[PDB]
């Protein structure tokens, strides 16, 4: 599997607004083929960016979602972001250990 | 829950040695109270550091592990580190969505 993290820069005080924009977003991705899950991570120490951490069975599965269903999920939405920058961090899972 | 990511810097070519070291490390953290799991992420694009992504029911559970077992787990090892630096990134899980 692969991990794709969108590391989002958020202006001071805009944390709650950004989090609210994610609150009903599950429908936009949860059903996608090869999707294994995602977490929105609020930074607490050592990082100022929010991490949107997504897990996929493959790179192609993420790309299919990004190029199709993800774009479609914007219909009817303002495209005015509160984030001031974003960086995509891509990784391959080399080890996974359960609780 | 909380997420603690250790972002470790690894010289070129040490990736395999670092990964081999993590391959036999599950025992050092699994079963610890409040531990929910971890992944070793090998960087592919956008990042040069390995991400050690760990999940915990609370910060206290993470501190209890880091302060006791994790230290104890070094006893008997005679290898020098291959990592040259590390940064702990700490997060609160705000949203969790399963696939
Ligand atoms: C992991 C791959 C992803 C990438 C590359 C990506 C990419 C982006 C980019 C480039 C932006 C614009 C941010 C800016 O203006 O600086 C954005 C915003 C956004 N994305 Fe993601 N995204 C990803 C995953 C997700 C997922 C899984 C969700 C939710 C299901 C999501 C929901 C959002 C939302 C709600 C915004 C609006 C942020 C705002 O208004 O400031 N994204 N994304
Ligand atoms: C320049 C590029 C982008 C911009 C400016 C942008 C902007 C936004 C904004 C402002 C929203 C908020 C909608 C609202 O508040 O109602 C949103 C939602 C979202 N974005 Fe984007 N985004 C971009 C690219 C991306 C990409 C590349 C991805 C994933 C690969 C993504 C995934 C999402 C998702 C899943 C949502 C939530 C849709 C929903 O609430 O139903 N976005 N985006
Ligand atoms: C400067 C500080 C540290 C140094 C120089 C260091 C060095 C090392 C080295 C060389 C190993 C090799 C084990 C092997 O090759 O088999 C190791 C293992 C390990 N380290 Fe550290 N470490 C440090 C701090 C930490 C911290 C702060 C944690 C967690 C809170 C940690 C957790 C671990 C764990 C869980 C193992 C694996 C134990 C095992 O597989 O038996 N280390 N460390
Ligand atoms: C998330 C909290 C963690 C922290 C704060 C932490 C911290 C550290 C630090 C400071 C080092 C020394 C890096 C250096 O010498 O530059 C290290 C090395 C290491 N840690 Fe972690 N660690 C964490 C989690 C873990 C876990 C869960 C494992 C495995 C179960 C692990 C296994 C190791 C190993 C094998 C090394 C040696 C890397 C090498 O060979 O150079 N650590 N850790
Ligand atoms: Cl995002
Ligand atoms: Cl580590």
């Amino acid at each position: 599997p692969v991990v794709k993290i969108n590391a989002i820069e958020v202006p001071a005080g805009a944390g709650p607004e950004l989090e609210k924009r994610f609150a009903h977003s599950a429908h936009a991705v949860e059903n996608s083929p090869g999707f294994l899950g995602f977490q929105l991570l609020r930074p607490v120490k050592g990082e100022e960016r929010y991490f949107v951490v997504t897990h996929w069975e493959s790179d192609e599965a993420f790309q299919a979602w990004a190029n199709g269903p993800a774009i479609a999920a914007h219909a009817g939405h303002r495209a005015n972001p509160v984030a001031t920058g974003a960086s995509l961090l891509e990784f391959e899972v080399v080890l996974d250990v359960g609780g």
